[PDB]
């Protein structure tokens, strides 16, 4: 005979009536014949039916088996045969399906295109039929939909659809609910904690802070310093997110200027500077990453002007001699200033220091032209010392310093002049004949030529005019020549004028009186 059971009911539940089935009133003597490790029955005497004593479980019997039943022997002590029972556990809705782990992760890359199924994962009920599992449900979300496959054998395969392409730039992670029903209501379910793990693909390309670099340095720039600094964005993860920098122009001089750091991307300066060379540096760096994709900016170079040059003279016209006639205004230097510097590092002031006799004049433009003020005099001072300072107007100033040396040339203006203003010359009756009997000095102020003097004598006839038959002069001795001897009865005393001229057109003459004394003897 056959029966049915309830799973996980009290100890003491109705079970088909034995008695009734074996055909006797409930001394019998009857026990049951089968054997278990435990038993979870015994026939209750108060009714004749088989009261079950211990819970039954059939998901710890039959499992997943759809049909569970327990076939047993029982024995009946008043007859001599058994009799054979069967009893098959029915199922109730007591276990909730259950997921491998409490939280499952799915890889999905970014360049993934909609439409995409994905497995999820799949939960187990121990209960059969409408107690097991039934059916799945999928929190909403706008990059993902759910996708059940239910099959003949009854088992359901869950799967997400990618409805919106992912993107880890925006979000790395997503996090998604996937609950799990069966149909036995009361109906138990379960939740699952999913997140969604977007990999990395190498769609970002490198893009510069700004489309331009800008940089103002002077030119007195040191080499080692660091010019400024270069940053470019690149959101991916890994070698798809590292930089390194390079120029474009690589085959001028400015590559040898500027150093660029291929990882920080620093620009520093390699070589001096100078801003008369060149003072606008334009370069074209770029940037990339693991892949192939590369970004671009412009790094420009601004060079400013630095007094660091000197002002150059450079002389037209000099006159190191000088009449000593000049009026005052007549120039002695003709000259003009530049500077290799610009602005106020490139103005030039011309300054001699302030003596009264000589002027510095800028007559146009840079050009300067130095001019004499007062007459000049040689015999006062031939020779002048002249420091013109040409200083920038720059700051710290610079200064060239031109050294002209000035002599004055000679112009005949003085006359010669004798030691005395009259000589006397004391001579006895007696003259050799032809005699040298004085001596006569004269100077002159000039030089050279116009120093030279011409003695001579005048012509005032004395009796017969023998003045050249009385006495005679030479040019250079510089000595009076007494010709014939003299008697103190036929002349006395003799006064001439001795003349000196400086030799040189024009010529300057003076003239002196000379007395010549005869003395008396024994005639
Ligand atoms: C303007 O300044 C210069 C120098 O800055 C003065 O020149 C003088 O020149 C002589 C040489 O010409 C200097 O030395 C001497 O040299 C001769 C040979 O040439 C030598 O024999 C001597 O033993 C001596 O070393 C001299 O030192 C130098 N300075 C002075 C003060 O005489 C020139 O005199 C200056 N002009 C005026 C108007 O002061
Ligand atoms: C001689 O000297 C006097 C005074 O120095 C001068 O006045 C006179 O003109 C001179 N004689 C001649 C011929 O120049
Ligand atoms: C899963 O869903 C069932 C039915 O919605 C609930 O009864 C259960 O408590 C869990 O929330
Ligand atoms: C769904 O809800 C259950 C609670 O029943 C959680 O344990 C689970 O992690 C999910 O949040
Ligand atoms: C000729 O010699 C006489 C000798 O007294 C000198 O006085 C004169 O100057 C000249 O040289
Ligand atoms: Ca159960
Ligand atoms: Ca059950
Ligand atoms: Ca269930
Ligand atoms: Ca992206
Ligand atoms: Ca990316
Ligand atoms: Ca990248
Ligand atoms: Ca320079
Ligand atoms: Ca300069
Ligand atoms: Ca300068
Ligand atoms: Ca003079
Ligand atoms: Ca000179
Ligand atoms: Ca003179
Ligand atoms: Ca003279
Ligand atoms: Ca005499
Ligand atoms: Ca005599």
């Amino acid at each position: 005979i056959r029966y049915s059971v309830p799973e996980e009911t009290e100890k003491g539940y109705i079970v088909g009536n034995i008695s009734k089935d074996l055909g006797l009133e409930p001394e019998r003597g009857v026990r049951i014949i089968s054997k278990g490790k435990t038993q979870l029955f015994s026939l209750s005497p108060r009714s004749g039916s088989l009261v079950t004593a211990g819970r039954i479980d059939r998901e710890e019997l039959c499992a997943q088996s759809a049909t569970c039943l327990l076939n047993f022997k029982v024995l009946v002590e008043d007859r001599v045969k058994l009799y054979g029972v069967e009893v098959e556990v029915v199922d109730i809705n007591d276990n909730a399906p259950k997921f491998e782990a409490e939280n499952l992760f799915v890889k999905i890359s970014e360049i993934a295109a909609p439409g995409a199924r994905y497995p999820l994962p799949e939960a187990v009920d121990p209960d059969v039929g409408i107690n097991s599992l039934q059916s799945y449900q999928l929190s909403p979300n706008r990059h993902f939909s759910l996708h059940l496959q239910t099959g003949d054998d009854g088992t359901i395969n869950p799967e997400l659809v990618l409805e919106r392409t992912l993107d880890r730039e925006e979000e790395p992670t997503h996090h998604l609910v996937l609950t799990a029903y069966d149909g036995g209501n009361p109906r138990r379910s379960s939740t699952a904690l999913i997140q969604v793990t977007v990999l990395d693909t190498n769609d970002n390309a490198p893009v510069f802070d700004q489309p331009v670099y800008r940089v103002k340095v002077l030119e007195n720039v040191a080499p080692g310093t660091l010019l400024l600094t270069v940053r470019a964005s690149d959101p991916d993860e890994g070698a798809n997110g590292k930089v390194t920098y390079k120029f474009r122009k690589i085959n001028e001089k400015h590559s040898l200027l500027f150093h660029l750091h291929e990882n920080t991307g620093e620009m520093t300066v390699a070589k001096n500077l100078d801003y008369e060379e060149c003072s606008l540096y334009e370069m074209e760096i770029q940037a990339e990453d693991g892949g192939g994709l590369k970004g671009r900016t412009k790094v420009v170079v601004m060079v400013e002007d630095v007094n660091d040059n000197r002002p150059e003279v450079t002389i037209t016209s000099l006159f190191s001699p000088v009449r000593e006639d000049a009026p005052p205004g007549t120039v002695i230097l003709l000259f003009n200033a530049h500077d290799q510097d610009s602005g106020k590092n490139g103005q030039v002031v011309c300054s001699i220091q302030e003596n009264p006799s000589f002027k510095l004049e800028n007559s146009v433009d840079d050009y300067y032209r130095l001019l004499t003020a007062q007459i000049l005099d040689r015999e006062k001072a031939s020779e002048y010392n002249i420091t013109v300072t040409a200083t920038d107007r720059g700051t710290p100033s610079m200064s060239t310093e031109v050294h002209i040396t000035l002599y004055v040339a000679d112009i005949n203006d003085n006359p010669p002049a004798f030691s005395q203003t009259s000589y006397s010359v004391y001579l006895p009756e007696n003259n050799p004949r032809g005699t040298s009997i004085f001596s006569v000095s004269a100077h002159d102020p000039d030089d050279e030529e116009n120093a030279k003097v011409t003695y001579s004598l005048v012509e005032n006839t004395i009796q017969g005019a023998p003045l050249s038959s009385y006495v005679s002069i030479n040019s250079d001795t510089g000595v009076l020549y007494a010709l014939q001897s003299f008697d103190y009865e036929q002349f006395q005393n003799l006064q001439m004028q001795v003349k000196a001229s400086d030799n040189g057109h024009p010529p300057l003459s003076s003239n002196v009186s000379l007395s010549v004394f005869l003395l008396d003897q024994n005639d």
